[PDB]
């Protein structure tokens, strides 16, 4: 389990699959960008209960949501589609698995676009994100 400090400051989430930071855009898009100075990659993780987080784009003021067809979008309201199991894997990257659609992961393709839920799964580079300082 992650300590209280994990939740005290914003983070960038760096994806192993292409080196994209996860971006939540004010325009509702969720995608990846390599540029570390992009304003929309500063994210706030919030614990909903032990091991479960919501992921909010600070500048966008929107929360990451995974829909029933597996799309990612950024939602103005917190709904049950906005909660993810946060787990540290053995390679020291984390995964974020939907608490609602429990086989599917937050993921980015090598193109930078999100990867649809039904195409995700354990062991893929697409699902691995490293939290780091947002400074």
């Amino acid at each position: 389990a992650f300590p209280p400090g994990h939740f005290k400051e914003p983070k960038r989430l760096y994806c192993k699959n292409g080196g994209f930071f996860l971006r939540i855009h004010p325009d509702g898009r969720v995608d990846g960008v390599r540029e570390k100075s992009d304003p929309h990659i500063k994210l706030q993780l919030q614990a909903e209960e032990r091991g479960v987080v919501s992921i909010k784009g600070v500048i966008a003021n929107r929360y990451l949501a995974m829909k029933e067809d597996g799309r990612l979008l950024a939602s103005k309201i917190v709904t049950d589609e906005c909660f993810f199991f946060e787990r540290l894997e053995s390679n020291n990257y984390n995964t974020y698995r939907s608490r609602k659609y429990t086989s599917w992961y937050v993921a980015l393709k090598r193109t930078g676009q999100y990867k649809l839920g039904p195409k995700t799964g354990p062991g893929q580079k697409a699902i691995l994100f490293l939290p780091m300082s947002a400074k």
